[PDB]
């Protein structure tokens, strides 16, 4: 019969940049 | 035969901080 | 005997947005 499932894949990439801070 | 692929990897890390806010 | 293991899974999803920037000048 088939072998076991493979391991989990690699982590996804970093997320997008955060929003700008509030005015000065 | 070979097993099925593993599951997707974990989510990536958070994105970088956003830029400074506008001038006051 | 059973087969060899399968291959690694696909990449995970992107992480979430980073934190807000600091206050402006």
């Amino acid at each position: 019969p088939p072998g076991p499932p493979g391991p989990p894949g690699p982590p996804g990439p970093p997320g997008p940049p955060g929003p700008p801070g509030p005015p000065g």
